[PDB]
């Protein structure tokens, strides 16, 4: 039908905003980290003088981090982790503990902030290696083997990770430090998933004056954001979907739309699969909005 | 009858939601893509300031060189093939006294040196600075309304971002729409200096040229007008990117884009020329951009659609 038409092109052009807002948010990130490798890769990059185009202590490069968390509140932390001895000798920086430094001396710095706002660092020893699974199907090393792995950036799906004194699921942005053809760290930094949901949610107000729902999908299948509720946070879709929703799931294409009318629960199934920026890392957006919504003006035509 | 004009109506509610919701979605991939060259220059300018913010030992958090800042900028270019370039101005004697830097102009100095690189990339690629001397303190202005050093007196004036109105530059033997994205370096209360690069906006006329084909096999044009009034992109025609909007479109109009409300749709139905507009406001980040999508489409298009419309209500 031509109305029908009209209709779900309105609907499609509405979803596609939720995704490139959604981009805006989680492209951001990345760009940032992409700062902070492209600067401190010149700790071990010559001049014209044969010396580091850098030659900032660790102290300086801690001042980098720190300055993006205070100068980022959207950020949830910065971390950055050296290789062994990959700018400096490890063994000068052993036993200084409180400067996000492993026991060793390697640089593992987690910047983020405590109750006062102020930040704080801790050091990375203990995931850097670590290979724990944890329980969203995640293991704990993967924010850095991925990156020392593949030599390009890496967003990680949903993980639990211990901040001063609580649970906190959070998705994380990685670039790797590269110089030359050489991995010599990775520098990273999260977004909190509470701070996505929030922003779902209030997004959601927006669309179709709140008639329905979204959900934002890992690469995995886990829940990035949930706007119905907020305690399925990393939870696996199919844990949490329809049936027909889990099939449609399946049915994607690379970067294509599914429309789908599931008559059982008289709503609309929209899935739009994206991409963050150049990194190849592809998540999904769904809406489930109330067929009466969507068709209200037919259903106004009609009726009358 | 009054039932006639009631289903009208709502079809015509129908059609006209169809082309808000495509507007705001050409309105949210545009501010996708530019906050792109505000996080990078954000970045430069929160490791610049640290060389005038103390830690708690009471000295600098940054005790970097001029060619160490310099290096940071250079990478910005080789590291982000996007970006045209990468420049960055300080204030006289910002960081450290000028005048011991005087007389060295091929490092990006003014002559009584002042901090003024700007690095982009020569004929093979490999970047190269000059200084802004001659740009960094000129109000000339500009074809376009904008002074020749907007890029850092904006930032100066308002302590926010700035994105200046683009201006015309040849790329590919092609004249494409050129913006700075701009931010300032703040210690404190205190502007010390700007940092900015260039980005083609080249992209936003293939996006709404491709928009454009979606509806009425292409017989409406979109525009994207600058608070200057100028196309930023125009789908019907690449030749008119850079002339004022008044020249495709009624002038008082135009003058009318200045009382819009950012994010408000606003239709205007212009009977006697046989087009309705739409427009919408947006603006990008914090940097107070005052920039207006327009979708225009003739009547003919939307009477016929409705025509057809009413002819499937009638069928039923
Ligand atoms: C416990 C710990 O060190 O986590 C580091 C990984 N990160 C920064 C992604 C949370
Ligand atoms: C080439 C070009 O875009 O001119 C503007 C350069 N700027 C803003 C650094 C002075
Ligand atoms: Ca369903």
């Amino acid at each position: 039908g031509l109305l029908e038409k009209v209709i779900n092109e309105r609907l499609v052009a509405l979803a596609r905003a939720q995704v490139s807002q959604i981009q805006r948010e989680l492209e951001y990130p990345l760009t940032v980290v992409h700062g902070l490798a492209n600067s401190t890769r010149l700790l071990g990059e010559p001049g014209a003088d044969g010396m580091p185009q850098l030659n900032a202590s660790r102290d300086e490069i801690s001042a980098l981090l720190r300055s993006t968390v205070q100068n980022n509140p959207k950020l949830l932390d910065t971390f950055m982790a050296w290789e062994p001895n990959a700018f400096d000798t490890d063994a000068a920086f052993a036993g200084q503990p409180g400067k996000g430094y492993g026991p060793d001396g390697r640089y593992l710095p987690w910047w983020y902030r405590g109750a006062d706002g102020k930040p704080i660092v801790e050091a990375m020893a203990d995931s850097i290696d670590s290979e724990k699974l944890l329980p969203t199907g995640v293991r704990e090393n993967e924010f850095y083997a991925c990156p020392k792995e593949n030599k390009r950036p890496c967003i990680i799906d949903p993980a639990p990770y211990e901040m001063g004194g609580k649970t906190v699921m959070m998705s994380s942005f990685n670039v790797p430090i590269m110089v030359g053809d050489q991995f010599r760290g990775a520098v990273g930094a999260d977004l909190s998933l509470a701070f996505i949901q929030d922003l779902l949610k209030r997004a959601d107000q927006q669309l179709y004056d709140g008639a329905g729902e979204m959900a934002l999908i890992a690469s995995n299948g886990r829940l990035v954001a949930y706007t119905r509720d907020d305690s399925k946070l990393g939870e696996p879709a199919g844990s949490v979907l329809d049936g027909n929703e889990v099939d449609n799931l399946k049915n994607l294409t690379v970067d294509q739309p599914l429309y789908d009318i599931d008559a059982e629960h008289g709503h609309i199934e929209l899935f739009l699969p994206f991409t963050i920026a150049d990194s190849g890392v592809r998540w999904t957006l769904m809406l489930q909005i109330p067929q009466a919504a969507v068709f209200g003006e037919l259903q106004q035509l009609q009726g009358e």
